[PDB]
């Protein structure tokens, strides 16, 4: 079955997963510390309202674009959900992180999207979870940077909440 998105060209939320699950274990045993970011997209639910599906198809692939620009090699990129992206950067503490997490979120936020002619704006929200050998289950690094993202998005316009 296919690994990819083929919306954004990311790869999906399974194949994300099992890079997690390796990048805890390396975080334990061997002691490499890695980055979860969990990224909404703010205001989704008006952008789908007012565009559509054609109009987010184009911002999401848009969306993911710049994020590979701005973070290259040095994260693993997914389409985690309908409005939210992931990014993995091992090797990295969160504090490593933090400059191209600030760099992307104001990428994002100067940018003007070209949606089927009309023109749109977007700011995100980020949850950032550290990987270290204090982890004690996987999931408990995704739950940590899910509940920051959602109390990013609590606030409103780009947000970043370690």
């Amino acid at each position: 079955v296919s690994s990819q998105d083929p919306v954004t060209g990311l790869y999906n939320r399974s194949h994300f997963l099992d890079l997690m699950d390796a990048a805890v274990q390396q975080a334990v045993t061997a002691r490499k510390p890695s980055t979860l970011a969990y990224i909404h997209l703010n205001g989704y639910p008006s952008l789908q309202a007012d565009h559509g599906l054609s109009g987010i198809d184009l911002l999401l692939g848009q969306l993911a674009g710049l994020m590979r620009e701005q973070f290259g090699e040095e994260a693993d990129l997914a389409r985690f959900g309908d409005s939210i992206f992931a990014a993995l950067f091992k090797g990295k503490t969160p504090e490593q992180a933090q400059a191209a997490l600030q760099r992307l979120l104001k990428k994002v936020e100067n940018h003007l999207f070209e949606l089927n002619g009309r023109s749109a704006q977007a700011t995100l929200s980020i949850g950032v979870a550290g990987l270290d050998e204090k982890t004690a289950k996987a999931q408990d690094v995704m739950n940590r940077a899910h509940r920051c993202a959602d109390d990013a998005a609590r606030k409103g316009g780009s947000q970043i909440k370690q």
